[PDB]
């Protein structure tokens, strides 16, 4: 079906964007680079899961992401408004990765609502967007960059 | 719910609604512009300020797209009506750059320095957003000025790409048949 | 002024004079093609040094993608409704792409594994180009199922994805980056 190819291509697109983003880390040894590579592998797993009456998609990564998300929010100031995308090359590419990921979630949702894919796949992509947002904020913080908010 | 989410007026729709594709593509555009902006190394450039104003305006179109006219109460009025001011700004800025650029006579390929390339990418993403917003406008659900703004933003990003290539002294590649 | 405002109400022109809404399948394939070309254009500027052959090949693909856009914007049905010519797409670029694919393929270690997009900035950037190129192919195949666009256009997008993948492996190899596996 053409819906499935669209889901798999958009998940591929997400993974490739994360790959480019990762190439933006200058110093090695950053734990979130390890996390982004684990996410790339999980993304290959959701791409396999989408091609099938639907295959079982392990719920493990969902908890992993949630744990990482709590880890980074614990170090961040409370955010209460919309931020403009910025805050270092890493943070910007991660916000682009975030938006691409939400496009992927929209491409997967019809398949889940039709019974052709495990709901855990959409749940994983939904939480992956929140992880991408919180991580962008954390990278901007660790570089000492503004985090510009607009309101009016 | 999972698979579902809400509009600013309280309508709960499945995550693949026209409005969610619209606001998400508006988000993708704002973020592409964000990376492009992180590519200006030298500070004080006025077009950095312009791209940031555009990011704000885009957050405003995001609110407009998330408030359908068919469900907009009175309190929501200030979001359904999208004043045309930002559009005029774009027109003015384009005129500003056009007086500084050589006359354009051929098809340009995306090129001309990292900023210029990033802006051509942003333009393509902008036109995708325009395609995702037009269905809402032609249905009566979002102010036409939003599509008008995105349509002019495509031309702004194009002339800005050209200006950046000029100021870096990089020469755009021209389309060549065969 | 360079803008006309004839698009301000959501409508636009194909190359046959027809006026369709901006969300039409032809405009979706033309835009996705436009986008792929711009992504290749940005990748083209991660080349550190001068005079790479694959940079010339990419700029050429860009030209060919302009020609793809032109073709896609000329739907065959409106071509016989408007008494226009046939608007063909030649096979030259596909055969060329296949040649370049062979040239790189023959130089890199075989691969049995699924690789993660990575391998340096050029490599990862070309993998992004590859995903976008596939999206273009997916936007074009409905147009050929309906008989509006020559099927060579789809085939060329499909061998362009193969070209970009093998070029990313080739860039990763020449850099000494190793593509990550899992
Ligand atoms: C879904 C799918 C995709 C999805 C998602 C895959 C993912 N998990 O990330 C997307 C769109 C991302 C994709 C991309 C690609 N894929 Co694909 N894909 C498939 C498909 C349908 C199943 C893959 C899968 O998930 N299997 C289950 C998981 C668990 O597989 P796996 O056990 O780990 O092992 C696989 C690989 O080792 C591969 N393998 C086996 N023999 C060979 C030989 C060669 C030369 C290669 C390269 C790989 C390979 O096949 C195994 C089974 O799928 C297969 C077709 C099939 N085999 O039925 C093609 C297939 C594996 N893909 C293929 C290709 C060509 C590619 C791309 C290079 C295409 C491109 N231009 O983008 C890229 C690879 C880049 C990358 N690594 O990201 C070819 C590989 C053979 C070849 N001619 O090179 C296959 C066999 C399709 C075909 N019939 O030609 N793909
Ligand atoms: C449409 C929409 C979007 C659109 C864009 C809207 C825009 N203008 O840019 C898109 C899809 C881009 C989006 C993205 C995000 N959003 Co949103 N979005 C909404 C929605 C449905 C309406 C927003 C709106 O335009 N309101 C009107 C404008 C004028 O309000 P405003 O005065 O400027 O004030 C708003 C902000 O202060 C916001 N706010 C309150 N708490 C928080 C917390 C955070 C972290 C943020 C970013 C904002 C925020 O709430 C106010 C009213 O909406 C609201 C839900 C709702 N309000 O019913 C969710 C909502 C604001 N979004 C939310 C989230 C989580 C996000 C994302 C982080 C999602 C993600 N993981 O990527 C990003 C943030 C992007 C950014 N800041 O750059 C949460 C925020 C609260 C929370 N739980 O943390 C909400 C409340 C939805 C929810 N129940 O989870 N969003
Ligand atoms: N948002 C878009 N996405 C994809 N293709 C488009 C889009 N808008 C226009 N097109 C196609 O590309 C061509 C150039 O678009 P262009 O923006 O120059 O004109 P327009 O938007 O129709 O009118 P205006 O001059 O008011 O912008 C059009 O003739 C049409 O083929
Ligand atoms: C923050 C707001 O974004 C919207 N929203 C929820 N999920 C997605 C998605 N995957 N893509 C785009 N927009 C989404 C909802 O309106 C939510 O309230
Ligand atoms: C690697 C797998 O990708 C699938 N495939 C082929 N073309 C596309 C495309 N444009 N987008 C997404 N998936 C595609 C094939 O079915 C193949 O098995
Ligand atoms: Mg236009
Ligand atoms: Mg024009």
């Amino acid at each position: 079906d053409d819906q499935v190819f669209e889901a798999v291509g958009t998940t591929d697109e997400l993974s490739s964007a994360i790959g480019f983003a990762l190439e933006l880390v200058t110093e090695k040894g950053h734990t979130f680079a390890e996390e982004l590579q684990k996410i790339q592998c999980t993304l290959q797993d959701v791409g396999s899961a989408l091609a099938t009456k639907y295959t079982t998609f392990k719920a493990g990564p969902i908890l992993e992401l949630e744990q990482w998300i709590d880890k980074y929010t614990s170090q961040l100031p409370p955010l209460t408004a919309f931020i403009l995308p910025s805050g270092g090359k890493i943070s910007s590419a991660l916000h682009f990765c975030r938006a691409v990921c939400r496009r992927a979630e929209r491409r997967v949702v019809p398949l889940v609502q039709m019974g052709e894919t495990d709901a855990n796949v959409a749940k994983f992509l939904n939480r992956l967007s929140d992880y991408l947002f919180t991580l962008a904020r954390y990278a901007a913080m660790k570089e000492g960059n503004q985090e510009k908010i607009y309101m009016k």
